[PDB]
DNA sequence: CAGCTCTGTACGTGAGCAGTGGACAGCT
DNA sequence: AGCTGTCCACTGCTCAGTACAGAGCTG
């Protein structure tokens, strides 16, 4: 029990999006974990690498935590949402129909607020997104920038290893910070390309 | 064959948990 | 000196996607 709160109550709770217009980066998670539904803030996981990586990469220049997520769009130009809204312990608990439904809601949200870069916090969710939205399944899907903008916009697609610490192939935040740094570089290259 | 899809399986860190016990002050 | 309770350092866990092999297919 999370301070008295049963796991049953948490499964029903949802995590509110934090979206505005003219954002640079929208961090797209998979779906709310237990701690996320409890706190009502994005990536509150004590082990989760998201915030540490936001700092080590200098995307935030100050060590923030989940409580500051609502202050991100104004200050740092970063917004939050997920592929699937339903709260589950994580990943494998969701169905294919749920993910693709989420993708529809997601691609819809993306072409509304249209940020500069749609950041997929997880390879898995982009595999589903790419196949559904772009009708394309590539043998060797790689991290980083993707060949397709979300339809009818100029929003780019950028994929990173999931900030979850369950990922054994990237054991530490140091092992993931590289993709955040190139995300920051991508952002800067886009701001400059526009300012020209 | 060879390719394609889907399922299951295995894998490293480090934060936080309960349990354990050593240090130690306040007693009698 | 012996007793004893609290405190706390430290223990030994557990647990928060991805790559890939192979099986069941199809071409
Ligand atoms: O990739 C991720 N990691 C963690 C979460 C939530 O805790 C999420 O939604 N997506």
């Amino acid at each position: 029990s999370f301070n008295g709160v049963s796991e049953a109550e948490l499964l029903t709770k949802t995590l509110p999006d934090i979206l505005t217009f003219n954002l640079d980066i929208v961090i797209i998670g998979i779906n709310p974990g237990l701690m996320a539904a409890y706190k009502g803030h994005h990536y509150p996981g004590p082990g989760n690498h998201f915030w540490k990586c936001l700092f080590m990469s200098g995307l935030s220049e100050v060590q923030l935590n989940h409580m500051d997520d609502h202050t991100l769009p104004g200050k740092y130009g970063i917004g939050f949402t997920n592929m699937v809204e339903r709260t589950t312990p994580g990943s494998k608990d969701l169905s294919s129909k749920e993910f693709r439904e989420g993708g529809r809601i997601l691609v819809q949200k993306l072409q509304k607020y249209q940020p500069r870069i749609a950041v997929f916090n997880g390879k898995c969710i982009y595999e589903i997104f790419s196949k559904e939205v772009f009708g394309v399944k590539v043998k060797n899907l790689e991290f980083g920038l993707q060949p397709h903008k979300i339809p009818d916009t100029e929003t780019l697609c950028y994929v990173m290893p999931s900030s979850s610490a369950r990922c054994a192939q990237f054991p530490r935040a140091q092992d993931k910070v590289h993709y955040y740094i190139k995300l920051k570089d991508l952002r800067d290259q886009l701001k400059g390309i526009e300012r020209n």
